[PDB]
């Protein structure tokens, strides 16, 4: 047999290949944009699969939290406020019923700070736990990441590659871990979504997006949906203390982890620096100029990042 | 220790219900309101080696992933908008593989009319399948408020999914006429978009057939709070299914009221509501209070439990 496989085709081919055999126009943005009374629904849809996004061996609540983050995670990215969730479980028939409790107090416990509810989802018996969130945004404004204008910065909320430092942290597996190390735990397994940021973004963004893969790596889709080249400086990429600690301490580059750390669900988003609001942690990061790729110092960059395939 | 074997379906969704402390949840649609009327949310999931086979025509899988979706939404009367899709996928699944899955689903779509609007990917080892579906109504009609004196109704025949299943896994070197119309009706479900006006106007409770009639009869029994009296002899069985039963000695009413995935409608309602022109059929009335009955006898459930 000869006939080419998902490995060979990549996760970017994958992707590419529905659009064209569903001939969409509406994909390619973190959400899919829908006209209703006016208003505009974001739809959206994130899995966390065991042994791919986190281990059985995790906490529970830390993970019902995150199921919910990652997908408000989006639609605050557009620009749209979270509304209602319908979750689709695989759980294994020996899965502990505990297991399964606490992981919904998680998901309560987000729900409850990003104001939306979960209305409903599916039960499925499966080898793996497996965890597909759907969730239905509401706006006024969608922003796509089509929309940056040349000139225009680039800026972040947050600082990057905590996440990733935080699931080395996580694979050493040590009984205890220092304080600022927790921290890095912290970010990868209970991340929170900058739903502090809808305001801003849908009303000032030209363009935007969360970082989930990495920052290099998703800034190519921010570039390539909006047609422009994306100037980043290292230098100027915002750095976390434990993250510095986590780096002096096990000697890695803080930057190598914030251009390729993934699961950081810090935004991206591009607008006229007279746009800036001093009262968001947001941070200028590089330009919006013509041409085309992602520039870290003016350079290539392969880039890293996740990708499934 | 507790394991989810030893809870239960139904003790999995009650502990779910409570630990979100919900109302919504309760039947085939998540009804919310939003602008005048309401908009039905509800995903459903096929996965490898429990729903289907890799085996499978893919664009059939691609089919019945829409189908069985549209099925809980016209369930409560609501028309088919918009759905996504998440794909747990194996590196090693073939390209023609999500190629046809998604022919099967971009016609599915234009069949029931609803557009695909993006979904998600991860890599896996076993295929799975999720889907969201957004549809909207006029009037949601759950499955509570069945009146007592209504009549019970089922759409098109019952069986016909669980024996066109195990004809597949037979593996037989070729089938019969009538075993392929089984097969096909295992492989591809057709949800009941056709019934949608009847339900959305004249059913007082609604929903799908998914795991078997006496056991989906027992949500709406217990969900109107009323009681359910089933006549097997008025079970609608297709022709294929007598011919399949006949041929390895099977009683057809044992498929018509425990077979699974026939994906049609079970609803109540008035009996002079009952339209002519759709292929219903009563099947029993709306009695008082607890529980679910055929021929009399309370027959113990027997439809597909996950736990
Ligand atoms: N993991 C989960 N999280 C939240 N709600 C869930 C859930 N799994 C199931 N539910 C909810 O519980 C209710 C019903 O389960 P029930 O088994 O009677 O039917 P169903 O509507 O799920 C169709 P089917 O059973 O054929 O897949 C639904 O209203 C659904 O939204
Ligand atoms: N199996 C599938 N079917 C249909 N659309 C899919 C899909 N998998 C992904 N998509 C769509 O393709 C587009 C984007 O993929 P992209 O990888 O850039 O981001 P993402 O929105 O999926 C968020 P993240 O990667 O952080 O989960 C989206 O518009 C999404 O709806
Ligand atoms: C066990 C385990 N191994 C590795 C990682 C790293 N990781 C996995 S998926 C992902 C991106 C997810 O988003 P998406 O699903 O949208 O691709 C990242 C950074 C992890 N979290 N857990
Ligand atoms: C390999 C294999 N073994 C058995 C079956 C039968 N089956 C599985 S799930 C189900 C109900 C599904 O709806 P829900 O997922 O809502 O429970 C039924 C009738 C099958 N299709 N494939
Ligand atoms: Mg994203
Ligand atoms: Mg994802
Ligand atoms: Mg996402
Ligand atoms: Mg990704
Ligand atoms: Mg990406
Ligand atoms: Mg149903
Ligand atoms: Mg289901
Ligand atoms: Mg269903
Ligand atoms: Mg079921
Ligand atoms: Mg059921």
């Amino acid at each position: 047999s000869f006939t080419m496989r998902l490995k060979e085709l990549g996760e970017f081919g994958l992707i590419d290949l529905i659009k064209k055999t569903l001939e969409s126009k509406v994909i390619g943005d973190d959400t899919a944009p829908v006209e209703y009374c006016s208003k505009k629904l974001l739809l959206t849809t994130d899995v966390l699969n065991e042994g791919v996004h986190f281990l059985r061996s995790y906490i529970p609540e830390a993970v019902g939290w995150k199921a919910i983050s990652v997908n408000v995670s989006d639609v605050i990215a557009n620009g749209g406020l979270p509304k209602w969730a319908l979750i689709s479980l695989n759980l294994p028939e020996d899965l502990e019923v505990s297991y399964v409790e606490r992981f919904y107090i998680g998901v309560k416990r987000a729900c409850e700070f990003y104001k939306c509810e979960v209305v409903g989802g599916n039960i499925s018996k499966s080898e793996k736990i497996g965890i597909s969130v759907f969730l239905v945004g509401e706006t006024e404004r969608f922003v796509g990441r089509d929309g940056a204008r040349l000139g225009d910065s680039v800026f972040v909320s947050g600082t990057l590659g905590d996440s990733r430092a935080g699931l080395e942290l996580l694979l050493m597996e040590k009984e205890e871990y220092e304080p600022f190390e927790l921290a890095l735990i912290q970010r990868h397994l209970r991340p929170t979504a900058r739903i502090d940021y809808v305001k801003h973004i849908q009303k000032y963004a030209n363009a935007s997006m969360d970082i989930s893969d990495g920052l290099v790596a998703d800034a190519n889709h921010l570039a390539q949906r909006s047609g422009v080249k994306i100037e980043i400086l290292s230098e100027k990429l915002p750095l976390s203390n434990e993250l510095k600690m986590y780096c002096e301490k096990y000697g890695k580059n803080p930057i190598e982890y914030a251009l390729f750390g993934g699961e950081d669900y810090q935004l991206l988003f591009t607008h006229p620096k007279e746009r800036w609001n001093p009262f968001l942690d947001m941070t200028e990061i590089g330009r919006v100029e013509e041409g085309e790729g992602v520039f870290v110092d003016g350079k290539k960059v392969e880039p890293k990042g996740w990708k499934h395939f």
